């Protein structure tokens, strides 16, 4: 639908902050969509919800690991080993160009395309930022992805597409002519 | 071929991992055969979570594969047998859902220093990498597998694809003598007009 | 009497 | 048909000896194809198979010839003159999107690039190997279509499409799920 | 003017070669004329032999004219004035269709030692190609005219594009004087 | 009457 793919869009653009803790999304997703799985039941939502909170379960955990790793690696490479230039390293669009699996030779020959004499201390490094990176956006699509389908799944599609246009449009505007507060799901507050 | 008995059957997980192709061919022949059905616009839930689980391998096969490959270029450089390498201590899929979503190295890490406190910062790096890579591996594995299925399903229908995997795993529990001349297919059949 | 496919794939034994 | 576009991906995809000898494959289209032309008709496979067997017919003798060419000139190159790496050889798809004409030129500035100077023998036999592999590649594609078509001329489309669909599987299996003896030609040699 | 008689003039053969557009104008043409009908997957024997047609100039003509150039080269810095070149000794496509489909390259080095048992390596060469770069001329020649046909065939009708090649060469035929400053065209 | 298509095209005199 042509309103539903706005919200989705306006979705995607969204600051990143009223996305709740990943943490408490998925655990209330897991317990919200547990009688559905009981049920066997294969509602759309249902279907993209428990599919992107496994992804998450999943892949979460060992990208911040990826995370650490690069930020701990970076204090122990020896100093002013000229750090990789942003942009250079492979990213999503090139990657999924390259064929499944060989992936690694292709950021080596890179790295050594930019400076042939590297430290391996500092090679490593920069695949794992470049994983990382790829790794994140696609998590963070994810999230998205999924905070929509379970609040849909809860509310209705045409009773979020109607909340996520108010707070686009009010979080667009300057704040002196856009009330003060933020708008919400009046069936979240109401007695 | 009671029809409870084959269902109870051909769980896809019941396979040896030599059957299913490549994961590159694999990948390959489900986009070239459910793209129809992409460009119409479908809806049906095998469609649904072939795509689903395309983009998950599309997305995170090559950064699994990388890690891999990193973990081996590390070893290359490691204090060679300088460094005991620790099993177990390291924690596989299961004890990941427990662990919160992130700080997860941070209680690799605290494993790793119970274990060795002067563990070099190194092999401390290709620890965790493995770790990594190998719970990535297992959910790569699944969604492989359950990938083949939904395809072979949108292509041929569960009913069939149910009872041909059936027949195939009590065809492998037949001693190769007794099996026969042939293999358990699928029949394509393409009857005239 | 089909299998315990809970979501719309099947699950492990 | 979206099973005749399974069927055409299948045919792509062979081992490249499945299919007969040229000589003889031209031999039985053009004698199975005779009669058509003889009454004027314009069915499909009739259309695709004459014109296909034309365009072997002219050029797949030039082909060889070329390929003679370039091992016959590999006797009077410059000893331990490097010969010419791939990527600086132009394929099927930069020929494509490169304009019709002038394809010398860019593939003589492809092999300076490569290396500045470069003699001129070992210049003719790469040209003279890169066209003969373009060349290759789109009579390798026809034969296969030739096949396709004359045997579904000669035994109806579907019983070919399901042998093909059959040998295909078997093929793609890793030889532990497979059988014991291809799917032989007596498929769609028998009626149905 | 009448029916029997244009439709036993028009034969596309019958062209200068000259009035025929440039390749590559007509090869985008008929690929965009085409799109629809490839979308449309439709069985017209028109949109068959034109796209077929297509597929093979858009392969050929480039490594034909490469040969061509590649020949002239040799030629260039071939012995200049020694080992003249042999006259018409080169098969053409009327004897070529004759020897099987392997071994062209046998017999035309048959016919060169025939004519010379002494003969330099690259001139043979040269030879080979341009005798090569003949056939598939020919070929292309007579590959480029049945798809200007059918491509105007589809785009107006049959019985219109006939009685236009029939005005057509009348026309041609006439003197420069009396005849029309302009040549006619289709949907008159 | 009309020039019966030898094969499917048109073809020389």
């Amino acid at each position: 639908d042509i309103n539903a793919s706005r919200a989705l869009a306006n979705v995607y653009d969204l600051p990143d902050d009223f996305f709740p803790k990943i943490d408490d999304l998925v655990r209330d997703a897991k317990d919200a969509l547990e009688p559905y799985w009981k049920s066997d039941s294969i509602k759309k939502h249902v279907l993209i919800a428990t599919h992107f909170v496994d992804l998450i379960e999943d892949f979460w955990q060992t990208t911040q690991g990826m995370h650490e790793i690069a930020e701990s690696l970076r204090a122990v490479i020896p100093p002013t080993t000229t750090p990789v230039p942003p942009g250079y390293l492979i990213q999503h669009e090139e990657a999924e160009e390259i064929p499944l699996g060989d992936l690694f030779k292709h950021q080596e020959e890179r790295i050594v395309s930019f400076q042939p004499d590297y430290p391996i201390t500092a090679r490593i490094h920069a695949h794992l930022k470049a994983y990382a990176k790829i790794n994140e956006e696609s998590l963070d699509r994810a999230r998205r992805l999924l905070w929509w389908h379970y609040n849909c799944l809860l509310w209705g599609e045409a009773q979020v597409t109607n909340y996520i246009s108010r707070l686009r449009t009010w979080l667009s505007t300057p704040e002196k002519y856009r009330g003060r507060d933020a708008p919400t799901i009046e069936a979240i507050t109401r007695p």
